[PDB]
């Protein structure tokens, strides 16, 4: 037999039994990735947290030439260090402030957009596709608003994402074509006097402030492309797979419909059980480090399996059940942990909370319109998502 291959399954509606078996028997284990490289797969909560909290397991160094790779880069190697570059430029605080869900009227815009999308699906009649005609457009509209760019430019930027977030064994020619085009777009945005709000409006002002005169135009444009792409793919894919988990739990769907004040706690549990990340989070050891029973050596690749941690019964008893009264509800790893913890975590929560609130009000009887096994799971991608999510109500 050949060495165990990752990823185990592209399905986002069920966790393979192999995960709990590995976690119990071999919570750090050698595997082979799609590139042919070997890596250490970490699958318990305790070891996942250890890796993510030790900066000697480096994100930036995953991009080094000659390193064992989870997958091929779809961005320039410097962009793997995006958050470090933002910090070095003195821009971290300003970026964080621009992506909070607390801007005036942002939540009202999200509710208005979600309700408009749902009204259009109702008018058209069932079946409706909740990914392509709800979750993704809501994510795209949110990110255009947060960035300050025209809503009408969302669709073209969005069309780059089915390639940009591929998890490929080899470089992707289309990823470069789309990247260069999207960078050119954001560079034009920085020069566009109509763009005065949101993240791009703020970056456009900082760009002309003397305290930032030597920050490169490349970085300013890159911030726009990366925050659009990462935010849209992550929120769209999370909401889509959360809606599946909700539809498959009619008792919970009815509880949240009747008591919407529980939606935040329900979204936190949906984050915990979410299988949206298709691969473990990659890190390269910069030193020899003991992790459980394995001495990881300098230069080796480690993969932090989020669902390994989030379904670990030693941390979350009865892990496959959504329970709204856990004592450790936000201690999941859905947004990562440590140096690279997701900077858009609050916006991602609010996107999902508002999307679910609106859906349950407009379509309280929402149900799958096809048997669940008929969903088509995207392969070789950095997220797990169904190509279409057909529902009736
Ligand atoms: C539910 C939605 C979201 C989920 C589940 C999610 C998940 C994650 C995870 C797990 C990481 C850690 C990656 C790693 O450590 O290797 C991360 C990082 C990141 N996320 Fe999110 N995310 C979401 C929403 C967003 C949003 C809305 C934005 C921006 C608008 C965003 C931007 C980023 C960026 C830029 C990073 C990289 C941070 C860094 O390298 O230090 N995410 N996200
Ligand atoms: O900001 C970043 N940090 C790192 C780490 C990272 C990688 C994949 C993700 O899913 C997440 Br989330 C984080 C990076 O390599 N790239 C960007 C995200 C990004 C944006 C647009 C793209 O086309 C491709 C990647």
């Amino acid at each position: 037999t050949v060495l165990l291959e990752v990823p185990f399954s592209a399905r986002g509606d069920r966790i393979p039994d192999a995960v709990a078996e590995l976690r119990t028997r071999e919570p750090i284990r050698k595997v082979r990735t799609i590139t042919g490289a070997e890596a250490w797969l970490v699958s318990s909560y305790a070891l996942c947290t250890q890796v993510l909290e030790d900066r000697r397991f480096s994100m930036k160094e995953t991009a080094a030439a000659g390193a064992p790779r989870l997958n091929a880069l779809t961005v320039p190697p410097e962009v793997v260090n995006n958050m470090g570059n933002i910090a070095d430029a003195g821009l971290r605080k300003a970026v964080m402030k621009a992506i909070t869900p607390k801007a005036p009227g942002l939540e009202q815009f999200l509710r208005d957009t979600a309700n408009s999308l749902l009204d259009n699906l109702i008018t058209e009649g069932a079946p409706a596709d909740l990914r392509n005609d709800f979750a993704d457009p809501l994510a795209t509209a949110l990110h255009c608003k947060v960035l300050g760019i025209p809503q009408e430019d969302g669709p073209k930027l969005f069309r780059s994402l089915s390639i940009a977030f591929m998890s490929s064994a080899d470089p992707i020619p289309a990823a470069k074509i789309n990247w260069d085009r999207d960078i050119e777009y954001m560079a034009g945005i920085l020069e566009n006097p109509n763009i005065t709000t949101g993240l791009m409006g703020e970056l456009s002002r900082l760009r002309k402030d003397p305290a930032y005169s030597h920050v490169s135009d490349e970085l300013f444009a890159t911030i726009g492309v990366t925050f659009f792409g990462a935010g849209v793919i992550s929120t769209g894919s999370f909401l889509t797979t959360a809606l599946i988990s909700l539809i498959q739990r009619p008792q919970l769907r009815n509880l949240l419909h009747e008591k919407p004040e529980l939606i935040p706690a329900g979204v936190e549990e949906l984050l915990r059980i979410n299988l949206s990340f298709a691969d473990g989070l990659p890190r390269l050891a910069t030193a020899d480090i003991q992790v459980g029973d394995v001495l990881v050596r300098k230069g080796e690749l480690v993969l932090v399996l989020l669902e390994g941690a989030n379904f670990d019964p030693e941390h979350f008893p009865n892990p496959g059940s959504i329970e709204l009264d856990r004592p450790n509800p936000t201690s999941h790893l859905a947004f990562g942990r440590g140096q690279h913890f997701c900077p858009g975590s609050a916006l991602g929560r609010r996107h999902a909370q508002i999307g679910i609130e609106a859906l349950l009000k407009k379509m309280p009887g929402v149900d799958l319109a096809v048997p669940i096994d008929q969903l088509v799971w995207r392969t070789r991608f950095q997220r797990r998502i169904p190509e279409r999510l057909p529902v009736l109500w």
